């Protein structure tokens, strides 16, 4: 048997609302953020066309087998061979014509299904970036002539590719190619294909366009049970907690929400139907599955409100040892020193962080300091390669200092992990250093100054 959880919020912004998606987020943060996730309908005639020859859209298939609990990673179809296996996956599952199978029905059979271990019931899907064998369902530019319709959409702020570029979201200006986190992600999903229960990289917030095909249906948790949901799992299975040693090799799972409900974990769902939104707001964890065939973007954003957030964070991964996708310190130097051109309020925002940056740093090489290390440089950070700057015991990403060795040549620290370097005594040891405190304060004054104007 299986009990629905409670219906997440179900947004219907005017167009007024609709025209600002960064001021309509904040505004309905404070309702959104108690369920972890809710839907946005968007005025009734904003319609952006879904426009794509079935035959020359292809990609390499992904696979999965449909048990709980058991632990799962992070042939070539076109989109016309994937929707025909796919509706005759679920026309013979039923044996019923597709739009006959009632969503209650799906979700009932999904969750019997994924908790039988006599039923070997394997689906694929499709999950990729957007490439050139594989684009957007928004409409962008290229140099194809587009509709007066599409060239309607090309610049709105719910067209996904606009969204991560904006003004606002922070994660605009950084340079590094990140890839995972200011490009969409294109979802082809099949009856019973599921995403299991995660958070997004750096808790960052995300969201989600059905552009067409038979409904996602959704399960999430608010960001304040985060832990509480961990600690569930953590109990019932622990094999994915044992720690996998790459950003690629983390493992995750499909869990029963009734699981979470009967152990205290407030858990919200919805049915994500053709042309609406699902957002996730920060730590917020989300799973579900597609009821059939259907076409789905997504892209990660990250607002001023998620600032501190994402400081909290990195403070996080640095005592699981996880890797980072980006230096949160890097990202705030960076904008500070593009204080002229931010947005006033992204720039206040930003001198805040940047303040708890600032004495967290000081203290830090006040320490270091009375363990021994007299020795210091200035070091480039964001020239080295990821993984040369990763601390050799939590692996954060270092930018802001790091402590080095002549005895381990190339390893680094973060200055958490001075004792963790090597085993030669401290005034053999280098603090590494982006900017000196005195470099550190101008630029957080120059986002005041942009600031208070
Ligand atoms: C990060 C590195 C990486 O390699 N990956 C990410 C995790 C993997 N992955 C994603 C999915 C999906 N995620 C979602 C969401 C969300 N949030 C919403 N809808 N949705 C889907 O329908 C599907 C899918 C069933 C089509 C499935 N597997 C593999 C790729
Ligand atoms: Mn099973
Ligand atoms: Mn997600
Ligand atoms: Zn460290």
């Amino acid at each position: 048997m299986f009990l629905p959880p409670p219906e997440c919020p179900v947004f219907e912004p005017s167009w007024e609302e609709f025209a600002d998606p960064f001021a309509f987020i904040h505004k309905i943060r404070p309702i959104a953020e108690q369920t972890g996730i809710c839907k946005v309908r968007p005025p009734p005639d904003w319609q952006p066309p879904f426009a794509c020859d079935v035959d020359k859209l292809h990609f390499t298939p992904r696979i999965q087998r449909l048990n709980e609990l058991e632990a799962q990673t992070r042939r070539d179809y076109t989109l016309r061979t994937f929707g025909e296996m796919a509706d005759a996956f679920k026309s013979d599952y039923f044996n019923m014509p597709v739009h006959m199978v009632p969503t209650e029905l799906v979700e009932k059979e999904f969750w019997r299904l994924v908790s039988t271990i006599e039923e070997d019931v394997t689906v694929e899907y499709g999950a990729d970036i957007a490439s050139k064998e594989f684009g957007s369902g928004f409409p962008v530019r290229d140099g194809i002539k587009l509709s007066p319709e599409e060239e309607e959409y090309l610049d709105s702020g719910w067209n996904l590719n606009n969204m991560p570029v904006m003004e606002q979201s922070v994660l605009a200006h950084i340079t590094a190619d990140i890839c995972g986190m200011k490009l969409p992600w294109l979802y082809v999903g099949m009856c019973f294909s599921s995403f299991c229960w995660h958070i997004e990289d750096h808790w960052s917030y995300s969201i989600n366009y059905l552009h067409w095909g038979e409904p996602k249906t959704w399960y999430g948790v608010p960001g304040y049970a985060a832990e509480q949901l961990e600690n569930v799992m953590k109990k019932l299975a622990p094999e994915l907690f044992v720690s996998q040693p790459d950003l690629l090799h983390q493992l995750v799972t499909i869990m029963n929400p009734n699981t979470l409900m009967t152990h205290e974990v407030p858990v919200y769902r919805t049915n994500q139907c053709a042309g609406e939104f699902v957002i996730t707001f920060p730590r917020a964890y989300h799973s579900g599955f597609n009821q059939g065939f259907n076409f789905a973007e997504a892209v990660n954003f990250c607002t001023v409100d998620w600032l501190p957030l994402g400081r909290q964070c990195v403070e996080h991964y640095r005592l699981l040892h996880r890797y980072c996708v980006f230096s949160h310190d890097e990202m705030i130097c960076k904008m500070a020193s593009k204080a002229d051109v931010l947005d006033v309020v992204v720039a206040s925002t930003v001198q805040k962080d940047m303040a708890i940056m600032i004495e967290d740093e000081k203290a830090l090489r006040e320490t270091v300091r009375k363990l021994g290390v007299i020795d210091s440089e200035r070091m480039d950070f964001e020239l080295l390669p990821d993984d040369e700057r990763q601390c050799v015991k939590c692996k954060t990403t270092c930018f802001m200092s790091a402590i080095s060795c002549s005895c381990k040549p190339g390893l680094l620290v973060c200055l958490h992990h001075v004792k963790e370097l090597c085993s030669c005594p401290p005034y053999k040891y280098k603090l590494r250093y982006r900017y000196t405190l005195d470099d550190l304060y101008p630029m957080m004054n120059a986002l005041k100054l942009r600031a208070e104007s």
